[PDB]
């Protein structure tokens, strides 16, 4: 369904840190992928990772139904984008 | 990919109306619908529909590509929950 690609050049990610005002540390991964919306050309999206995944490999995946989630005004959203491989 | 289900208690849709701060009147038609996100059982889920669409009929969809956007700060969105038949 989706159609996700983890380019050679987006095989690494970068780490944000932080604090919450309630004084716990934060730390959170982000990697750059490609993603067919059905356009000319796919576009380039934005994944944090979850805790203690690594970056997805180059490669194709898609988008496996734990990245959905029912928001609070009762309609469908993403949550975070997170993968699976292609076959 | 994600199974949408239409109910045949479903079939219908309210309409909510209002306007614009700078003057314009709007309408929005919602249905509600049956998600698997793979829990015990499908949740509950309210769609808006595009203008001029009449109400999904009952049965099985799955979501097209064009629900999803990027949001504006680089991560993929849904904007609206649009259907097509299962098969």
């Amino acid at each position: 369904m989706i159609k996700v690609e983890i380019k050679p050049s987006q095989a690494q990610f970068t780490t944000r840190s932080g604090v919450s005002r309630q004084g716990k540390p934060y730390s959170l991964n982000e990697q750059l992928c490609y993603v067919d919306l059905g356009n000319e050309y796919p576009v380039l999206v934005k994944i944090t990772l979850d805790e203690g995944q690594p970056a997805y490999a180059p490669g194709l995946y898609t988008v496996h139904l734990s990245s959905f989630k029912v928001g609070q005004f009762g309609s469908l959203m993403i949550d975070r984008l997170r993968l699976v491989p292609a076959k």
